[PDB]
C-alpha cells in the first residue's frame, strides 16, 4: 500500500507530531482517516473491538509513519450533543455503555486509553459509538502525579457522561485559568433534574482519589457495569451490537460523504 492508492479530501487534525487527513481508497472508493507522523518530530495493531476504530493499513514512507484507519459516518458526538443540547439519561446510558464495553476490553489487555473525551467520540452509519484516536479535563492524579493508571479512563467516562447529561462541563461557569485548582480541589455539583441513579454514577466516576473512584477498584469495570445506573443493560448484548441505537445518524451508506461536511 502507498500514498498513490489514496485521494486527498480534507484535513481532519494537526498535532505536534504530525497530522490526520480524510482520504479515500482508490480501488475501493471507501473513506479513511490517515494519520501521518513526523518521524523526526518524534501501537493500534492487534487490539480490535466493535466500538474502537480499527487500523486498516500501516505503511512508512522515507520520513513519515502513516496509519490508514476506518472512519465512522455519523457526525461527531459533539455535533450531536450541541444540537440536542442535552441527551436523555437513556441515550447517554447507551453511549456510556458502549464505551464501558470498550474500556473493559482494553483494560483486560493492560491498556489505558488515556483519551476518553467527547471530541473523540463519533457515531457510525447505524448510530453505534466509535472511539477514534485523533478545555482539557485531565484527571486529578494526572495533574498531580502525572499518573496514567486505568482509573483515568473512568474519569474520562465520567466527564463525558456529565456533559452528555448536564449539557455542560463540570466547571463551564469558571474561567479556564482556574481549571487546574478546581479539578484538584473543587467538589463537582449536579443539576436537580438528574436522576438519583445518574448523580450516583457521576459522583463515583468523578472522584478525585483514583482508588476511591468507580472503576478504580481491583475488579475494574465490574464496579461500573453493576452500578444501579446500568441496571437495564445487557452487557453481552452491547458488545454484539444487539441494542437499537437511540438515534440514527441519517446516512444512506458508508460512502454517503455527507457528515464530512
Amino acid at each position: 500500500v502507498t500514498m498513490n492508492d489514496f485521494d486527498y479530501l480534507k484535513l481532519l487534525g494537526k498535532g505536534t507530531f504530525g497530522k490526520v487527513i480524510l482520504v479515500r481508497e482508490k480501488a475501493t472508493g471507501r473513506y479513511y482517516a490517515m494519520k501521518i507522523l513526523r518521524k523526526e518530530v518524534i501501537v493500534l495493531q492487534n487490539t480490535r473491538h466493535p466500538f474502537l476504530t480499527a487500523l486498516k493499513y500501516a505503511f512508512q514512507t522515507h520520513d513519515r509513519l502513516c496509519f490508514v484507519m476506518e472512519y465512522a459516518n455519523g457526525g461527531e458526538l459533539f455535533f450531536h450533543l450541541s444540537r440536542e443540547r442535552v441527551f436523555t439519561e437513556e441515550r447517554a446510558r447507551f453511549y456510556g455503555a458502549e464505551i464501558v464495553s470498550a474500556l473493559e476490553y482494553l483494560h483486560s489487555r493492560d491498556v489505558v486509553y488515556r483519551d476518553i473525551k467527547l471530541e473523540n467520540l463519533m457515531l457510525d452509519k447505524d448510530g453505534h459509538i466509535k472511539i477514534t484516536d485523533f478545555p482539557e479535563y485531565l484527571a486529578p492524579e494526572v495533574l498531580e502525579d502525572n499518573d496514567y493508571g486505568r482509573a483515568v479512563d473512568w474519569w474520562g467516562l465520567g466527564v463525558v457522561m456529565y456533559e452528555m447529561m448536564c449539557g455542560r462541563l463540570p466547571f463551564y461557569n469558571q474561567d479556564h485559568e482556574r481549571l487546574f485548582e478546581l479539578i484538584l480541589m473543587e467538589e463537582i455539583r449536579f443539576p436537580r433534574t438528574l436522576s438519583p441513579e445518574a448523580k450516583s454514577l457521576l459522583a463515583g466516576l468523578l472522584k478525585k482519589d483514583p482508588k476511591q473512584r468507580l472503576g478504580g477498584g481491583p475488579s475494574d469495570a465490574k464496579e461500573v457495569m453493576e452500578h444501579r445506573f446500568f441496571l437495564s443493560i445487557n452487557w453481552q448484548d452491547v458488545v454484539q451490537k444487539k441494542l437499537l441505537p437511540p438515534f440514527k445518524p441519517q446516512v444512506t451508506s458508508e460512502v454517503d460523504t455527507r457528515y464530512f461536511d
